[PDB]
């Protein structure tokens, strides 16, 4: 994955969303970069650098951690997506940026990043359609299930929005997020999602590599079966 000179295709974007690992240093008790490396080795298809909050690294320390995580992704041949930080994404030549509703304006971000991958968090039909109109390459829908990893969370919606979006004929790449585990991932794909994203199921697993591998196998099976 080099410098993109064209918008990513729907097909490729959907493949990348399969097992979307998201992590910051405060999401694990182990060595951060090591966990990322293990998740990639196990089979994560996309990684999002999400380092924020009172327990996260800041300044130069955060930037250096970002560089190492990006290096790990490059070694695994997996794209590196930055959460919220547009400047960081541009400075590191990340493969993409993921933003939320409270964040900035998707239209503005799309203009600033050229043909880089753009993900937008959406919780309602209106937000999903607006994200598509603004030029997002994918939307993250959730919380699907209960989760404490992110406290300022919206109401749990199961796979309701995913189904609604598909029923309306919207084909934008979708990834589910929120309390997803190997045990409850299948229904997310069955509802019409193109993959699952998670933090704790992998970051806090006693065996992150095996957890990621189990996810990879499960998701592939269900994509073929739907
Ligand atoms: C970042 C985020 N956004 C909505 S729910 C959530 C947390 C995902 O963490 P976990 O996979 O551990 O529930
Ligand atoms: C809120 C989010 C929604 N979707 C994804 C993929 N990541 C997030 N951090
Ligand atoms: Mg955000």
């Amino acid at each position: 994955h080099g410098i993109r000179m064209t918008r990513i295709s729907r097909e490729m974007m959907k493949e990348l969303l399969s097992v979307y690992f998201i992590m910051g240093s405060n999401n694990t008790k182990a060595d951060p970069v090591t966990v990322v490396q293990k998740a990639l080795k196990g089979g994560a298809t996309l990684y999002q650098f999400r380092e924020k909050g009172g327990d996260a690294l800041t300044g130069e320390a955060r930037i250096k951690f970002a560089e190492k995580a990006q290096a790990a992704c490059r070694e695994a041949g997996v794209p590196f997506i930055v959460n919220d930080d547009v400047e960081l994404a541009l400075n590191l030549k990340a493969d993409g940026i993921h933003i939320g509703q409270e964040d900035a304006n998707a239209k503005e971000v799309r203009a600033a990043i050229g043909d880089m991958i753009l993900g937008v968090a959406a919780h309602t039909m209106s937000e999903v359609k607006q994200a598509e109109e603004d030029g997002a390459d994918y939307v993250g829908l959730g919380p699907i299930y209960p989760t404490e990893t992110k406290k300022d969370t919206r109401a749990v919606q199961g796979v309701s929005l995913i189904e609604a979006v598909r029923r309306q004929g919207i084909s934008i790449p979708i990834v589910g997020i929120g309390g997803i585990t190997i045990d409850n991932a299948a229904p997310v794909i069955q509802a019409g999602a193109d993959g699952v994203s998670m933090i704790s199921a992998i970051s806090q697993a006693e065996d992150p590599e095996s957890a990621a591998r189990k996810f990879r196998e499960e998701i592939q099976t269900y994509k073929t079966g739907r």
